[PDB]
């Protein structure tokens, strides 16, 4: 599967792109304003991600640290990142489908349309001021906008019994984007494509 890489954004993004345990081909690459990087995924990916990574300094040998999204220090990330990090989430060709969503769980960092480029589905967009009208004591002073787990890891938040409810903090999220995860056990946002689709994952759609 394919998926075209677009930054709109006025400021240039360090893309990821993992499943957690492994990269996503190169895993990260470096996208000035206006660049596109197209990617190709294993068909049968299970639980992929792709995010934004912003003010980031890397090495020459591709080591160094990301103020959002930093996935162990790494251009080429292996592994998820740290939140906040709007997400991309899918998995593909699952009993002949595949099943696209944007999530809030980790919070947001920078605005998302994930689409695809092929026929039999809509895309989902999460592309509202997050960090602008972030409650303050969500704010992260390195930037972006932290989930209520991240910042006070509570069984309610994290929903680590599988037992918990909206949140004053969860229905922020949901507010400003109603068609991205909320909180763990949101009604499901994600989106039905046919197996073996391809996608575009665009950062500032708006903007």
């Amino acid at each position: 599967a394919t998926f075209e890489i677009v930054n709109r954004c006025s400021y240039t993004v360090w893309a990821a792109a993992s499943k957690g345990d492994a990269a996503l081909d190169a895993g990260g690459r470096q996208l000035n304003s206006g660049e596109s990087w197209t990617i190709n995924v294993e068909p049968g990916t299970k639980g992929g991600k792709i995010w934004a990574r912003t003010d980031c300094y890397f090495d020459d040998s591709g080591s160094g640290i990301c103020k959002t999204g930093d996935c162990g220090g790494l251009l080429r990330c292996k592994r998820f990142g740290r939140p906040p990090t709007t997400l991309a989430e899918f998995s593909l060709n699952q009993y002949g489908k595949d099943y696209i969503d944007i999530s809030n769980i980790k919070g947001f960092n920078v605005p998302m349309d994930f689409s695809p480029t092929t026929r039999g589905c809509r895309g989902v967009r999460c592309a509202a001021d997050i960090v602008g009208q972030c409650p303050a004591k969500l704010k992260a002073p390195g930037g972006g906008c932290n989930d209520a787990c991240t910042v006070f890891q509570t069984s309610e938040y994290c929903c680590t019994t599988g037992k918990c409810g909206p949140t004053e903090y969860s229905r922020f999220f949901k507010r400003l984007c109603p068609d991205a995860f909320s909180y763990v056990l949101d009604k499901p946002t994600t989106v039905t494509c046919p197996g073996s689709s391809n996608y575009r994952v665009t950062f500032c759609p708006t903007a």
